């Protein structure tokens, strides 16, 4: 149908969008802390610790085959970058830290995303 094509646009341009916010979020992380799974060979037992991990590439895997249906869904995978690491890692450690950092920069281009959203619709 030329419903479902319209659709498809829109998705299309969303994932458009979300491409150039997760490149936002992702400038935030210069140390490259949060860029990749945390590795199952270097901490084994991880799962027993955090039973949703995330991280930039996995989200990218998920923007790139269109799997984000709206804003509200990529910020709940980028929240768990940050809960993931804010619960396995202590305070006083620079991974903490790197997340708080992230959280705190990574607001303002949310900020902005939800607005254009919105807006363009």
């Amino acid at each position: 149908s030329m419903e479902q094509v319209a659709m498809e646009l829109r998705l299309t341009e969303l994932t458009r969008l979300l491409r150039s916010v997760l490149d936002q979020l992702q400038d935030k992380d210069p140390a490259r802390i949060f860029a990749q799974p945390v590795s199952l060979k270097e901490v084994p037992d991880y799962l027993d610790h955090i039973k949703h991990p995330m991280d930039f590439a996995t989200m990218r895997k998920r923007l790139e085959a269109q799997g984000y249906k709206n804003l509200h869904e990529f910020e709940e995978d980028f929240d768990l970058i940050i809960d993931n690491c804010m619960k396995y890692n202590a305070r006083d450690t620079v991974f903490y830290r790197a997340a708080v950092r992230l959280r705190d920069q990574g607001g303002v281009v949310l900020r902005q995303a939800r607005r254009e959203v919105d807006s363009i619709g």
